[PDB]
């Protein structure tokens, strides 16, 4: 029993953030636990102040007309309870709910080590014998406590797009809401756990640039190679089979190449002391202590920069 | 209490995917969040234009006759809300839900690394004193919202069975109908992360042809071999028991025995250096250098044919 | 309300396997979504043809007295629907509903890799002032669509027995009703991605039976038998306590001792070749090349016997 | 509005067990199915057997007053199903459900991979202004079928403690009751999986006393010591963070300090066969080959001892 | 129907835990199952002794007007059964239900492997057309049985902050309660399984300044370096991304260092003893064998102070 309206119904949205955790970047998705503010003017709800009880009145659920406001990226229904309904006097009702959902957005893992994202929720509503129109009321949109978690990253800001988008599906338009969700990846942790530990094995490797003997050389340079497959092993998991290329498997798949010429080298570094002509095997060596770490710090200069320097 | 027909009912179908996720290789299933439009003429609903109220009357779910249309194979049943139910004058009514389920349908890893899959969903109707047929219409079958994800894959094309196949179980026949949804691996990550890195520590252990020591080339051979191991429980992983043999499997069980046979040659280029017949051992090792990367890349012509090719 | 009987109320029983999947072979557990098939006469329901509407009436599960049959040996309550309940003018009932649960059925992991499992389902009823007793009725206990998936494993049988043991429960007797699928792991895939793997590094372990150097035998031997932990323990999962032994957890332990004696020979080989005694000591060696090979291949036609071929 | 006594009203209790599974040695919890007998005499239930229908009479679960039986030690409130009441002419009413919990009680690894454990389920009830006392009623206590699982433990024997404590809670005593399931750990797969394998690196280690060689020595006794770290490891791992010392967790723990030794040892077997002194050298060697077996063997019957024999 | 106050109407509150489990180092959480005590003057509810029944009359939760008091940091709401409701006659009602949540509060890792850890759970309270306030009454907070488990934890003491704290959301102030669990981490079973196992691979790495080989060393070094990232990478998983550096990984960090001048020492005790300058060689390689160890130990003293100290 809808509103009978003379034109479209604006349903005014805001979500209060109340709670945020478990961001997947496995299965993209996060979940959430706000407040869901509406409000609208229903005119058969006014009710004569004087002639009746208080300022406001409070119904449940079943009695009034309410809007259905399904969320879009949603794996399920948000699980809500109802808070509060309170009709002003002049019809307009002041509807709020408290829900609990897990959404799904994507994420951009393109500088994923150190990388920011934004979530969305989306808030659409179907029309029946009258249009709807979804739209923002700031205060309400406010949703953030200043205790709003989401370990591992750094909560940036969340606001809405005010300008509903009005699709038109199956016959019958729709409304759109855009609420955002900026966040910014805590690295650091990477570093004394992935980064460095992965470069020390690098630079124990070619100490074999500094050593003439073959098998502490094998030794040296594949055991190393092992522990960077042990650590290519443990990225490659809490991560998603992105189309693209991320940044730490760029540098962590490079440095995959620095340990073939390693060997490659230690490898000829052989065939040439044991071909009597340790005159330039000796050579080959002694400018790949020179090479290997340059070309390597030169190369990062050049990757990183194509990633986050464009 | 069906509707009176004189002839089969045809009640009309159509999906629209508005959100895909969670593909598990392992189990074979998937979850989908989608629209389920439902038609279908009650003639007992027929409602006099102007006699009445406007063009068309919502009712609840209760008061209507209304199909059961279960969903074939599903793990359990799907968790929908109704949206909207429009009598059509006529008695046509317009039946209009969001359901939510996660999906069974088969996975083909004879092309693993690289293959394209076609999933399904059923929609079945038991009838009862009546017969019902289930059939498309193709207007709200366009399931599919252009933000439709689905990560790790590219999504092809949405479609469904026009024909219902109408089967005869327990006395009381059903209409079944097959919708489609067609996908294409993102490989890619493979390579950079399996492929690769895989093939590297291949080359790695043999360049021990280029050596002539037999701790070092045990060293060599046997390292690398371990890493390959490491690699095939990776990928042995994330991968259900194929009755048949997968292509990736293939080679990297195929590259189990370029790890054999080169161990073969070493251990046998030294039961003749130190058979004071060097003049022999130098000539297999020589030879090995260019037979294992031939016959390897020569066999891989041969077996990638063999799945893709064929 | 029951039937008033004059003796034991029969109710016929009949599951079709719609959907099979989630065989858990650690949790000894599976899934399945079937229908549930029930019939009875309840006199009280009877119903003059002629006198009232058509064939048979429809009810909601309300209105009639309904049997509970309870599912034995699943982890939860059954999660079912009512598809049609459709009472006959003599009185005859004809219940049916699709179910979707997790059995608890048991697993003989005597001889794993290769093995055939019978699961189990069984539906008890518990009686009141009067007897019930279940029974089967073959034309609904068909269970099983020509798509009844289950991955890993062949589908032998779905059937039921037909008689019911009638407990004696806490006062008042119940009926049980056993009903049995037979399937066949599909093994194959243990081959090329344990079997193969985890010989060919047993031996390549033993190619130091045909060199003379302790460094590159430890080297050999023990490298490889890390790997054959490394598949121990990979085996060693996705696989309960037994309190058997298992088929391939004897192969796989036998093989820990071929890697002992291994040792002990090259540790011996050792002992005798710097003990001014080569004499003996290849005399050592030479025999292992034989009898290792053969005392393995041996002993796998004995203990393969004790399995399967006994 | 409870059944007016003159004292305290007994109900009595009775649990049948029909399934039992997944203990998590992890969580301390397993997870359990049965029945749940109650009886009480409400006197106001009395019903003229001549004047009226049969011997009992049954009901559905609203129209009686019925004792609230919560479980103490549960993870959540129990999935049930009421079964059957039946109220007995005098009074005396049967209440039967089939409930479905997942109960927490600790479990004791002190002897670990050899254990017995006594698993506990409470029933407490809290009364107004009424007093209630639980107690057990042997008849349906009894709870155990012939075909009670739980894979890995031995059950030993399910009983109630007759004598309930009561408490006095928040004003208002309640009456608990303890009941009481014995189950003994089904080791035997810990030896070829654990203990064995786990053992065969810790001898192959020690081959090093009969060894002269550094190098191969160095990877002899740490390649094992490797191996010993991935069973500390994998045992580590199923196995929650108790405060206690586990006795596979000593002897797990004592055999690092034999791999430090052993490496002590042959570390120092080096800087004296160097320091031109391998009179003393092979002195050390020749004792260590007959005092770590006999020290290990003794440490663990001191071991032994101080778990099982104290 | 709220109660008409003439001023803000009090609740009082209690919660008495009954079940504590599964806090979740990862996710940040851990499970309850405890009492909801509510308490508050409604006077429409007053009832004339003599002229009724009884001192106390219990209602349905239905009939009465009851504030909604939702808990704040949940992940979703609290499945809860209400136990009891007793109206004093004055009209003081006594609530009572037993509910069963995942909490969400933050933990601080800072001194990880031993930490103390305070819990939270909040209550708060819309209020309506009238305020709301709601204050413990530690009668009822005393949630705590003398059986609380949560392994691996010593539980201190469960309070909760007096002074409730009165927001203002979206316009209508709500009242928040402070509710406070102290643990501290049993840490222990963190020595014998990281601790001294980590620390006796970093001795043993370094029994290579008693060691002229180059090849044993690298073999010495090397093996043991890989050990510790196991153990990094084991103790790296069962803990969160923090932003901050954790106590134990500061060690396990530091680690690597040693790990690698270690190399750059035998790396360079080489690069002099084939200088034919074994004069200063061995002078480096007799200072690092009391370096090391005192640096190493030195630093603890240091890093240790830094966390704890400070």
């Amino acid at each position: 029993p809808p509103p009978i309206a003379d034109e479209p119904l604006t349903v005014n949205t805001g979500i209060y953030l109340i709670e945020c955790y478990s961001l997947d970047d496995k299965a993209e998705t996060f979940k959430v636990n706000a407040f869901l503010s509406l409000s609208w003017k229903d005119r058969r709800l006014a009710f004569d102040p004087v002639r009746s009880g208080v300022r406001v009145k409070t119904y449940e659920p079943e009695a009034i007309w309410i809007p259905e406001i399904r969320f879009v990226n949603v794996e399920n229904a948000r699980d809500a309870d109802v808070v509060d309904i309170s009709v002003s006097p002049d019809g307009t009702v002041q509807y709020l709910e408290r829900f609990s959902a897990r959404v799904l957005s994507p994420l951009d893992f393109r500088r994923y080590p150190f990388d920011s994202q934004t979530l969305h929720i989306y808030l659409i509503v179907r029309s029946v014998d009258t249009r709807n129109i979804v739209l923002a009321v700031d205060l309400e949109k406010v949703g953030k406590n200043d205790d709003v978690f989401l370990t591992g990253w750094d909560i940036e800001s969340f606001t809405a797009v005010v300008k509903p988008a009005n699709f038109a599906l199956e016959d019958r338009l729709e409304s759109k809401l855009d609420y955002q969700l900026r966040i910014s990846r805590q690295y650091f942790s990477y570093i004394p756990n992935i980064i460095l530990p992965m470069l020390f094995i690098l630079f124990i490797s070619w100490t074999a640039f500094w050593s003439t003997s073959y098998a502490a050389n094998v030794t040296l340079v594949v055991s190393t190679l092992i522990a960077h497959i042990a650590f290519n092993i443990l990225v490659e998991t809490n991560l998603p089979k992105t189309p693209y290329m991320t940044y730490t498997g760029a540098i962590i798949f490079m440095i995959y190449l620095f340990y073939f010429v390693a060997v490659i080298e230690v490898t000829v570094q052989h065939y040439l002391k044991v071909e009597s002509q340790p005159a330039r095997a000796a050579s080959i060596t002694r400018a790949s202590r020179i090479a290997f770490p340059v070309v390597f710090l030169l190369a990062n200069i050049i990757l990183a920069f194509l990633f986050f320097g464009f």
